């Protein structure tokens, strides 16, 4: 009652959350953030990347021209989004190294088509098809021509094409597989066919084949699909002696951030910058666990479905300085008005004050990791596949071990970065604790002395203004030192 | 004599182990353990994974037929094991993309064939040879049918077989090539030949070379292999006017966690969950050296040969809070119950005793992080190959790299790891021999002075049962105050 | 007067660097060291790599012998240099799958060629053509024999060439592409053409295409080149009825560290490990910002423009422990002989001393780190291609998603390093302040008190002898504790 005592002390909350740290697998701070995003909205928002829904067609399609698709002629895209109930509605066709077509067409990011003036003397254009219905009309692919004999003739064709623009262009073309050497003949008077379309720098040839295959709406013959690309100051040179299904002209190629992704989210009138087949998600994690197929500013896929970065300190309700946990025996829970302060008794009562600069100092070093972690994201755009509905082996094996070795090695990177922060969080907040009360027993000198427990039993008369002065840093020892002397080494 | 010491202290031992730490390439610690598993028993376990013992025979040779192979019809495995004094001793053929059909049956896991009636006629069946030999007669492989002519004559087959189940149907298939003309004749009638089979979604046609090849085991002539995946509701339908190796049925194929390894490891009667073509080894490790190659719950392949985790403090015999390797001189030898202790010289001798609670807040720390390495490794299957017996240019050049990639990150995880958790572990060690320290000084309060190489003056008649309170914590200051402080401030 | 004051504390410079931490986007340390190499001597240094500048020819054209590069002829290289100005100037060729011969080539290392003895009875050699000119003179491909009719006949070719030898032979021929059935019978007889080269374990049958490509140089047809290795024990089988272009021999080839690299850097007179497009770069960084190509050992590759690594502690000018930016209110950058020292006043003046262990204690350190990361690259030689001319899709696809998924993992690695090692290092530089200050606290024993900014208040007198005394630790506390005390606990 000739002393008073003055303790440091920090927060606790009744609520606290499970983190893992480097030494800890299960210990409980005071506070955490999630670091895997686990939901989607369920949309693929339309905005900020122009979107085109592929509806009831594939890229390919559209691209060729199915009469279903001719609302997409000309269309740009950011990302094609193809449904899984798209179906083609015309010709039987097949392309060899589909995937590859796809791909490029989707990078490219537009079905810009501009129509060439071919010389096509000696043969009948503009064949038509009954399984490839326009306005109720029979038709054919839109980008295509289908050639025939004329007058029961068809020489041989040597056309030419030349790039004498600034810019590459895209070919489309394909080679007809009649299921009948009576179909051979009826289309295109000779027996045999041959196609072979060159560049200076390639040459495509391929031999039709004769043939039944099973029929697909009806059709047994089959069309093959080929591309060739022709940049400026080389020529196309299309040589035919049969069954040559021709261009209409090319497609404009570009390169930029386009791709193509397979979901069947519908798309909402909403604004997000990252998109995964379940959905948009928000991009303000670091790490996310909804899908390894991405496109924009996303988080990392990773394998865990949890990641909890502390942000406050251990919580020990009722570190390597040993004063959180340690020394201090629990935190205060009546402390809301900061993470560190200052318990009195002396004459006037007892009381409890926050410590602002050494709870302003945790905050920001806490502030300074999340600043690192979130809203960080990168853009990816074309990736490769990443899901597979055929067995193909060698090519998929690869594209499956390369994605499986990435993630891996992303939720290494994560598992080990949360461990060490939260080990780092725990340890700095015990510094700041430990550095408080260093502080404040320097100021006492030799007028209080260390009970062990965080508090200090000060040897004088020590009131509210008193003890406000040593929260402030202004007392001076050397008012009371006489009196403290004394009461410390007497008997 | 009117006074004691207490001296705090930290054990070490006689045979130390060096360690890598970050700011330290070469730091001795009392204890390590073993991180890269560099070593194997030399056999393939035959548990708790499938083995099949390829022995003489190949995956494709059993796939076939080869008689060699009978006794591998319809079996299924885990690890499909190729021994490399396998021998082909049938007709000899070849596998274009070779490697993805043998990856695509070893990811499947089993030789399951149903036989199907097919419709043969016109045509004669069951073709035999004498390069082809099963029990002592010519035979062929056993999952082939070699058509021939049937009375000097061979039509055009068209022949379909639907698949009307609830799975994947596979079918393997080929076309012989005849080293001449007079052959072609001979076998098939007509001097051409043609194959073509097709699906809804597919169509692989075929051209028979008649040519002569050098003999193996004196056969010129050549059956190329083929392959195709029939799905529910698609058809097969294989139209051929010549050279037609038939197929008898269909494969199973499934999807799961099989795969082939190649190894000249005997398999043994042991359980082991990772195996490499070395032969199996322990798992508790997170990393190995021993093989790129593997298969199971395997620790990650490194470059390194060794990584020694400090699993104990530094040893100093004879950190960032300066005790140990600090202003306490050296570790005792001489302390075999605890880590960190107390040593006293008082009125009725010298004596030592082990502190519980600081040796064991270490050693849980420790095991933390044992924990978090030690056990934990994870499962792969099938993957990518990851050595070649030929040169093949791009594709390889890409599988080679993807490993040597994933590689050298592993190998940095690992190496980092260990210096970050060393360098961590030699802090924590210290730290809890300063805590130790720290609370012992706050106990003595004014009764002791710190003499700054770890031991106190006890300005005291400190006995055995005084020394014992304050290892124990029940020393009560109050008691000797007076005595103390009248010692410590005199002349 | 009848007290002395002794201060502790660190030096700071003018010039201070901003670094990141993990806690802190830019904190000022006294020095620092860049740890991305951004910058290339513009030149491709010829030493210690065997270099091989192509100048105005390709790897092919020197493998298949364009006059232009017959100086080219057996030559090996560790790095084969690709000049854009480059062009072919004899007959033009395409080469199926162009990339990976260009690559296995590359990676051999070498043009060596053996002569053989090839039996072309029946057939004339040595063909040759205006659009390639040796010297002055028509000719042909050096390594290819081009055989035509003769005496208007062409019969069936069956010539073998077996492997007898220890290592691996590498054959190269083509196909010939006429313009016109009338060349194709004017030169090979025959209407038709058909090449077919075999061994034991392959076959490769081409069918030539007659037919107009546009004119390269004025030559409308076209060779088709094509590739076969044969081992020891196995035998090269070409049988051909036209249009064949003859082998002379067979290229040795190797296994080794050989590469390709496309570059228009000059070569230059100098020695360095690492090459990349742009020209050399020095090693001594652990990363570099250049080019994501490389050859050699070399830093590796990341996006980051600069990476600084603290080499000193944080610069106070005017931690975990408080002590720097701490209770330290700032460092003395008068301070130049050391980076923790002794400040003193007393009787005699006031003086300033460097303590050299304390600094060479963080500077032991800091070297640690730095021996870790710098000088360490790592050695890579031929990788994959990382640039590309063309759109191929899918594998072009795989490839740029390898390298760029490495990239982003490598560049995660070098920014988590930094900031790891930055906030180790500031936090090691104020724990050795500390471990001063709390050492010299100890020596004083009860001579003097902390008056909380790292200066003690020694209550005796205490002239440059004693000062020094403390400095070299042979201050005797007993020597000065009478006067001491009455000074310390007077009124
Ligand atoms: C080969 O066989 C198939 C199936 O038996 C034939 O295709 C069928 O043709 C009939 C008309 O005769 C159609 O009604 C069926 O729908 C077809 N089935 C399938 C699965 O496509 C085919 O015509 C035969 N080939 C030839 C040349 O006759
Ligand atoms: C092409 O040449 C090869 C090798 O000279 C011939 O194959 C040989 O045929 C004889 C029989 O006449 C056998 O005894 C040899 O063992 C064969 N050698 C090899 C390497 O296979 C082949 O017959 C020739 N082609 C033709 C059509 O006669
Ligand atoms: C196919 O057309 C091309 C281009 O019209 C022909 O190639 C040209 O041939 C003339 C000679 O008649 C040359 O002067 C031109 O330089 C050639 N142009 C190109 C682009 O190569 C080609 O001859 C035609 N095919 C046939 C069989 O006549
Ligand atoms: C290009 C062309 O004119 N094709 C005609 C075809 C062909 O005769 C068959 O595809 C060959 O059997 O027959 C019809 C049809 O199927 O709709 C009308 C169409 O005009
Ligand atoms: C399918 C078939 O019946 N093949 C017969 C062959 C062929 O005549 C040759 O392979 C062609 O020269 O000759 C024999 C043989 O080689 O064992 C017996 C066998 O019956
Ligand atoms: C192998 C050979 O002898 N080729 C001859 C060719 C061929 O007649 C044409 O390539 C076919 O039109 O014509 C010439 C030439 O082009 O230089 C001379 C040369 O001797
Ligand atoms: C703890 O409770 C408070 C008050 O209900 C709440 O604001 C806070 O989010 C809770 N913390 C956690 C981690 O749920
Ligand atoms: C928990 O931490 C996060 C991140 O700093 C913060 O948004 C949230 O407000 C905190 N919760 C409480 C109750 O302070
Ligand atoms: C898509 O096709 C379905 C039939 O499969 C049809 O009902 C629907 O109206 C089509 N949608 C559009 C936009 O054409
Ligand atoms: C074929 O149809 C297109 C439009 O559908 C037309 O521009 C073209 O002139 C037609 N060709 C012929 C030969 O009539
Ligand atoms: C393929 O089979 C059907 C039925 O005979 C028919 O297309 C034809 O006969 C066969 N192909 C050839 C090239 O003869
Ligand atoms: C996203 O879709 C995949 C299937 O493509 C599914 O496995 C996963 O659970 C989905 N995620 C969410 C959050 O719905
Ligand atoms: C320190 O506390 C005393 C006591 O209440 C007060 O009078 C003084 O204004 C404070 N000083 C500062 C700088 O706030
Ligand atoms: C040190 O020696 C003891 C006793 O022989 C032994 O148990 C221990 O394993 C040794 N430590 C090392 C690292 O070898
Ligand atoms: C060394 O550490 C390992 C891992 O904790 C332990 O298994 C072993 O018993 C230790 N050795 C000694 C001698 O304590
Ligand atoms: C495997 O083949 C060898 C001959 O190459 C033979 O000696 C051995 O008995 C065969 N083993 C089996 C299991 O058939
Ligand atoms: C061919 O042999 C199999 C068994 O080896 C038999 O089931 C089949 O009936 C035979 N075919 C003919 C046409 O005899
Ligand atoms: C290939 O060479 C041999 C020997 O003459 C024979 O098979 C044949 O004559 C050649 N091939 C063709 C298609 O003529
Ligand atoms: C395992 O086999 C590889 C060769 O495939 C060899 O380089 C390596 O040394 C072997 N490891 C052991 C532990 O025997
Ligand atoms: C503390 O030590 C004293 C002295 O030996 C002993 O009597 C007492 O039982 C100890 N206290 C506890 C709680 O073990
Ligand atoms: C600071 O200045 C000194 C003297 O000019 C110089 O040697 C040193 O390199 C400078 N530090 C930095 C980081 O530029
Ligand atoms: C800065 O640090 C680097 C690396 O230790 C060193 O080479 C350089 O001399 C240092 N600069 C000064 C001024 O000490
Ligand atoms: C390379 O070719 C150019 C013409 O394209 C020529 O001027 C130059 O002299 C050539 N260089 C060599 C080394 O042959
Ligand atoms: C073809 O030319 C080469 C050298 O250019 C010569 O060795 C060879 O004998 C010639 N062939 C003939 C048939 O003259
Ligand atoms: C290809 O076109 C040109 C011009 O007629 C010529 O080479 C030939 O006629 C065509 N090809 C065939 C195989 O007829
Ligand atoms: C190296 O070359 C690449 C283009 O290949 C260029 O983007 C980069 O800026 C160059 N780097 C330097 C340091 O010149
Ligand atoms: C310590 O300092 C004193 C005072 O200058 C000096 O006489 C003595 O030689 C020093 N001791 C050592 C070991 O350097």
């Amino acid at each position: 009652n000739s002393t008073a005592t003055l303790c440091l002390g920090h927060h606790a909350v009744p609520n606290g959350t499970i983190v893992k740290t480097i030494t800890n697998d299960q210990i409980e701070v005071t506070n955490a953030t999630e670091l895997v995003q686990n939901s989607s909205i369920g949309e693929i928002c339309d905005s900020p990347h122009q979107i085109l829904d592929g509806e009831n067609c594939t890229l390919i399609d559209a691209l060729l021209g199915d009469p279903q698709c001719d609302g997409f002629q000309n269309k740009k895209w950011d990302l094609f989004v193809e449904r899984s109930k798209a179906y083609s509605n015309c010709y039987p066709y097949d392309v060899p190294d589909y995937a590859s077509l796809r791909s490029l067409v989707a990078s490219s990011g537009t079905l810009e088509f501009n129509n060439e003036s071919f010389n096509w003397t000696g043969v009948t254009q503009n064949g038509t098809s009954s399984a490839c219905i326009r306005r109720s009309n029979n038709s054919f692919f839109s980008r295509l021509n289908w050639l025939t004999h004329l007058n029961f003739k068809y020489p041989a064709l040597n056309v030419t094409m030349p790039n004498n623009e600034q810019f590459d262009k895209l070919y489309i073309w394909g080679v007809h597989h009649p299921g009948t050497d009576k179909d051979q003949i009826f289309l295109y008077a000779q027996s045999s066919g041959r196609i072979t379309v060159s560049t200076k720098r390639s040459q495509q040839a391929v031999i039709p084949n004769i043939g039944s295959r099973p029929r697909i709406r009806n059709i047994p013959s089959r069309i093959s699909i080929y591309w060739t690309i022709v940049k400026p100051g080389d020529i196309l040179l299309i040589n035919s002696t049969g069954n040559l299904i021709a261009p209409r002209g090319y497609f404009k190629i570009r390169s930029g951030k386009s791709s193509i992704m397979r979901s069947d989210a519908p798309i909402g009138k909403c604004n997000s910058e990252c998109i995964t087949p379940n959905g948009s998600i928000p991009n303000d994690k670091p790490f996310q666990n909804v899908n390894r197929i991405t496109y924009g500013a996303c988080p990392r896929y990773v394998k865990q479905s949890t990641l909890k970065l502390a942000t406050g300190m251990r919580n020990v309700p009722e570190g390597i300085f040993g004063a959180i946990a340690g020394f201090i025996e629990n935190g205060w829970e009546g402390m809301v008005d900061g993470w560190y302060g200052f318990r009195h008794q002396n004459s006037e009562g007892r009381g409890q004050a926050a410590d602002l600069k050494s709870t302003q100092a945790a905050i920001d070093q806490i502030n300074g990791k999340l600043n690192r972690l979130i809203g960080k994201t990168n853009e990816k755009f074309h990736q490769i596949e990443k899901e597979f509905s055929e067995v193909e082996g060698r090519i998929q094996d690869l594209e499956k071990y390369v994605e499986d070795t990435k993630i891996d090695l992303w939720s290494y990177n994560a598992e080990l970065l949360v461990a060490l922060e939260n080990q780092h969080t725990i340890d700095l907040t015990d510094s700041e604790m430990n550095k408080l009360f260093e502080k404040t027993k320097k100021q006492l000198r030799e007028n209080a002395e260390d009970m062990g427990n965080g508090c200090f039993k000060i040897y004088h008369k020590c009131d509210n203004a008193c003890i406000g002065s040593i929260r402030n840093g202004t007392y001076d020892h050397d008012v009371y030192r006489d009196e403290a002397l004394n009461n410390r080494f007497q008997i």
